[PDB]
């Protein structure tokens, strides 16, 4: 196999229904990528497309700081591999489930920064006319402390007609109710979300009345005193209306974040 031939196996680092990460050492290079096996899916099927569109969305997101790099792809036995740049500070999921059983949070500099380095990484995706779609702290990755996008798995175009949803603790109600007009401010909301989450609150909703309050823009409770400024610029971001929430060009420019 390339797989074995080329890489030599450090260290599982990701389970899941779907794929396995390892953190590997490519043998030529000396250097340690992140690779992700999943299984191959059926040729032709809607599931394959699926897969193929991560790798394409990989393939024209290689540019930017704020998104994790893709270096090659291929397939192999009933294998699909991705060799992607590893990140060495894991995910942000985890830095939260630390912070969680310490009390120590994001202070709010913090929260602001990966506030800005994640909004830079999706006004590059959304630039690429593409929506990332499941914008989460289990897919932010951290390798000073750099934020950077990853899991490209239900990456699609911005004026798709047919989407998959990411995970229902950041979803957006437009996007459950099967509106896409306005896909960009889908990962806004996420993004708002996944800051909220750093700040401290506890595990967001799945699905009941606390999952609606919050997408009647009611942020969660967060542990801690931020800035006016700062909560506003949150709250709006998960606005009922998505036109009033700012777009990520809006976001880096924006004056809380100067
Ligand atoms: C599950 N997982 C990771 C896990 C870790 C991680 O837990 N490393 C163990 C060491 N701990 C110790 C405290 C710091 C982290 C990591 O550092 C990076 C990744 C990681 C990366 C990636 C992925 C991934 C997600 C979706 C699709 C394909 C990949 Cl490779 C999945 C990944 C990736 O693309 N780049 C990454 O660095
Ligand atoms: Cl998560």
């Amino acid at each position: 196999s390339r797989y074995t031939t080329e890489f030599h196996e450090l260290e599982k680092i990701g389970s899941g229904e779907f794929g396995s990460v390892f953190k590997c050492v490519k043998r030529l290079d000396g250097c340690i990528y992140a690779i992700k096996r999943s299984k191959k899916p059926l040729a032709g099927s809607v599931d394959e497309q699926n897969a193929l569109r991560e790798v394409y969305a990989h393939a024209v997101l290689g540019q930017h700081s704020h998104v994790v790099r893709y270096f090659s792809a291929w397939a192999e036995d009933d294998h699909m591999l991705i060799q992607n740049e590893y990140c060495n500070g894991g995910s942000l999921a985890d830095a939260i489930s630390e912070n969680y059983r310490i009390m120590s949070y994001f202070k709010e500099a913090e929260l602001k920064d990966l506030l800005l380095q994640v909004g830079r990484g999706l006004r590059y995706i959304h630039s690429m006319s593409l929506v990332h779609m499941d914008i989460k702290p289990s897919n932010i990755f951290i390798s000073k402390v750099m934020f950077k996008i990853g899991d490209l798995g239900h990456v699609t175009r911005i004026s798709s007609p047919q989407v998959e949803e990411g995970d229902s603790r950041f979803l957006a109600n437009e996007v459950l109710q099967e509106n896409y007009t306005h896909l960009p401010k889908a990962d806004i909301f996420a993004l708002a979300l996944t800051v909220v989450c750093a700040a401290g609150a506890e595990p967001l909703p799945r699905n009941g009345d606390q999952w609606h309050e919050i997408r009647q823009g009611r942020l969660p409770r967060i542990p801690q005193v931020l800035s006016q400024e700062f909560t506003e610029l949150l709250k709006v971001m998960i606005h009922p209306d998505p036109e009033r929430r700012p777009s990520a060009m809006a976001l880096v420019k924006h004056s809380v974040l100067l």
